[PDB]
């Protein structure tokens, strides 16, 4: 039957030479419009089967949701990871693997109320940090990114950090460097020629050290802990798996190692950390960029939240509005531009071609978000893309940031929470202003490839009465 359409590789460099010089995502969108919204690039020696659009990404994702749900390596982390831990865990490794840490953040709040307590106690904390500031310029990366954090802290490693702790900020830097260096133009061109270029220095390499200085962070805490596991009373993440680890003395097939647990920590670490912060910061730059929406925004945590209490979670589901503006952020936000790499595990009939097993397939998840099937002037933010003529949240098919299939975040949940919590809380007792007006905002990312980093803005929260 053969594979999808998709122009000619030369030899070990395949369509290096049809590809685009912006990067992998202006490189899938210019090959969707010559060979469709199914198409097969080579990234060197490498099939991958690209899928475009919304409709292309569910009939796959959703309704085949079986076949595609295999995990594919990423060039620059693959060497930290090597098909280790949750997220690049694969076949029995990952059912389990995602069947533990699921489960585990469950047992400490992922049941959305010990977890909902905490995020709104963390952003009670952001506002007395936020107010003391007086309201005077300051990069909001380093302050967002411990937010969101310390809610993945208090699960997998119980304790929570100061937002000036010298070990704490050291992390979170790395987090930041690791994306941006991740999303770099050289990654992309490490994903292509990795076998080459891997004998060199280059980014991948201060990507190795990077997250690597996380890991020995993450094994120091592990022992920190190993040494004080009171088995009646599991703490976090960490001791469940040190307990499920014990439960298997002799099991030498457990998919439960050390390996394993240094390495699903980083995963849920670094993952949770790091995008749902970065979909914070997107955001209030558009809120800035937007500011009728801003005070529209805020006249709902008024006439539904007030101003005496904190924002809770059942609150979102009375303003429809305000639910809409985070969609919209989330949804030309893109963080994640071409999802995770995906694999089919079986030889898989797809829209009349049939993929070879283990064929890598890449879901254009930033393919969906802007469909103009499925989207009224994709290219603005709007947000009312998501309400009906009442004014009323309307769920749209092309919205997938999270993915879709057996494999989408298991972040969904708490990400969309933070998200929701933290946007109202700070939009509750600051209004956002910054020295560039709405008119000269940027949303172009700084850096465009695997993850989007959006650029790096000034901005002041100014304290409400
Ligand atoms: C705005 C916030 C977030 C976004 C947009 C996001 C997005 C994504 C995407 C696109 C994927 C892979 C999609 C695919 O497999 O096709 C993913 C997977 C994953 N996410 Fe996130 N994520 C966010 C936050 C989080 C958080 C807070 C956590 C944990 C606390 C987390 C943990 C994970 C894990 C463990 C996986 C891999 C699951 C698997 O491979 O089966 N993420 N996320
Ligand atoms: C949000 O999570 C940014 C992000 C996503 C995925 C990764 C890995 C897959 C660990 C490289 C890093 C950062």
């Amino acid at each position: 039957g053969k594979l999808p359409p998709g122009p000619s590789p030369l030899p070990v460099l395949g369509n290096l030479l049809q590809m685009d010089r912006k990067g992998l995502l202006r490189s899938f969108l210019r090959l969707r419009e010559k060979y469709g919204d199914v198409f097969t690039v080579y990234l060197g020696s490498r099939p991958v089967v690209v899928l475009c659009g919304t409709d292309a990404i569910r009939e796959a994702l959703v309704d085949q949701a079986e076949a595609f749900s295999g995990r594919g390596k990423i060039a620059v982390v693959d060497p930290i990871f090597q098909g280790y831990g949750v997220i690049f865990a694969n076949g029995e490794r990952w059912r389990a693997l995602r069947r533990f840490s699921l489960a585990t953040m469950r047992d400490f709040g992922m049941g959305k109320r010990s977890v909902e307590e905490r995020i709104q106690e963390e952003a009670r904390c952001l506002v007395e940090e936020l107010r003391k500031s007086k309201g005077a310029l300051l990069d909001n990366t380093l302050l967002f990114h411990s937010i969101t954090s310390n809610i993945i802290c208090s699960i997998v490693f119980g304790k929570r950090f100061d937002y000036k702790d010298p070990v704490f900020l050291r992390l979170l830097d790395l987090f930041f460097q690791s994306f941006s260096l991740i999303s770099s133009f050289s990654s992309q061109v490490f994903e292509l020629f990795s076998g080459f270029l891997k004998y060199f220095p280059g980014t991948h390499r201060q990507i190795y050290r990077n997250l690597q200085e996380i890991n020995t962070f993450i094994g120091q805490s592990v022992e920190k802990h190993r040494a004080t596991l009171d088995p009646s009373n599991p703490r976090d993440f960490i001791d469940v798996y040190l307990l499920r680890m014990e439960k298997d003395k002799s099991d030498p097939s457990s998919e439960f190692h050390h390996q394993n647990l240094i390495l699903t920590v980083l995963s849920l670490f670094f993952a949770g950390t790091e995008t749902t912060s970065t979909t914070l910061r997107y955001g209030f730059l558009l809120m800035l960029k937007y500011p009728h929406v801003t005070e529209r925004v805020q006249k709902e945590i008024e006439q539904v939240i007030g101003s005496h209490r904190p924002p809770a979670l059942d609150d979102r589901a009375k303003m429809p509005y305000t639910d809409a503006v985070i969609h919209e952020i989330q949804r030309l936000g893109d963080l994640i531009p071409f999802g995770v790499p995906h694999t089919v595990t079986k030889d898989t009939q797809f829209r009349g071609y049939v993929i070879p097993k283990n064929t890598e397939v890449f879901p254009v998840l930033s393919s969906a978000l802007h469909d103009p099937r499925y989207f009224e002037t994709p290219n603005t933010f709007n947000p009312g893309h998501f309400l009906d003529a009442n004014g009323a949240l309307k769920r749209n098919e092309g919205f997938m940031p999270f993915s879709l299939g057996k494999r989408i975040c298991l972040g969904e949940g708490i990400a969309r929470t933070e998200l929701f919590l933290f946007f109202t809380t700070i939009l509750q007792n600051f209004s956002i202003a910054s020295p560039v007006p709405p008119e000269d905002i940027d949303l172009t990312p700084r850096e465009s490839g695997v993850g989007n980093v959006p650029p790096s803005y000034q901005i002041r929260f100014l304290a409400r009465h």
